[PDB]
């Protein structure tokens, strides 16, 4: 079902299970949102979704409760690289008091040479159409091998990710890997309208634009 978005629980990190689960611990990026929502939960264990807000107050209203801060990601390889996919879920998308769109989903992806030696080789972070990339990974944007990316709206588009030398904050993340199949399923089925989940059957097709 659909519920309140203030009403999706966030759901705990877990410890990790297994190295692929720690690594992307690891490279947890930092956020820094600059304007728009905060980060929420978009899906509870039992595939519950957020119903995410109508864009009519201004543009973080109802959505400023940092307390319901959650990230997202999903790991694969891909060309022989390693991935690791981090999303964050807005309930809007609002680039002015009262207009925008209901629910909003980004991602960065950090580009590995290897799991093994997880050397960071390029960034892609999520900006409407495209990926913005940073290849090679620009250090500035790197507090060690903590991605910082901002979160924005500059008129007269919509939010959109970015990379950015300013210092962001973390979220506790939950991994496509940990989650119950009833979560991966409603991500999968569910409508987001103009917001579209980045790491259900779509994960490769993604990578692709994202890559570097
Ligand atoms: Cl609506």
């Amino acid at each position: 079902a659909v519920i309140n978005h203030d009403a999706v629980p966030v759901w705990p990190q877990p410890e990790p299970a297994d190295a692929t689960q720690a690594l992307a611990v690891r490279f947890k990026p930092q956020l820094d949102v600059v304007n728009g929502c905060q980060p929420y939960p978009a899906v509870d264990p039992q595939g519950n979704t957020s119903g995410g807000l109508k864009p009519s107050g201004s543009q973080a209203a109802a959505c400023r409760d940092m307390s319901k801060a959650q990230v997202y990601s999903r790991s694969g390889t891909y060309n022989g690289y390693y991935d690791i996919m981090y999303s964050w879920y807005m309930p809007k998308d609002s680039p002015s008091i009262g207009i925008g769109h209901r629910h909003d989903w980004e991602n960065v992806v950090v580009w590995l040479d290897n799991a093994a030696s997880a050397n960071i080789v390029a960034l892609s972070a999520s900006a409407h159409s495209g990926y913005k990339k940073s290849f090679p990974a620009d250090k500035s944007y790197l507090d060690g091998i903590t991605a910082k990316i901002s979160y924005k709206s500059t008129w007269p588009l919509d939010h959109e990710l970015g990379f950015t030398t300013s210092a962001g904050k973390q979220q506790p993340l939950i991994q496509w890997e940990q989650m119950t199949q009833a979560a991966r399923d409603a991500l999968e089925s569910t409508d987001f309208g103009n917001a579209n989940v980045p790491f259900k059957s779509n994960f490769q097709d993604k990578l692709v634009k994202a890559f570097f």
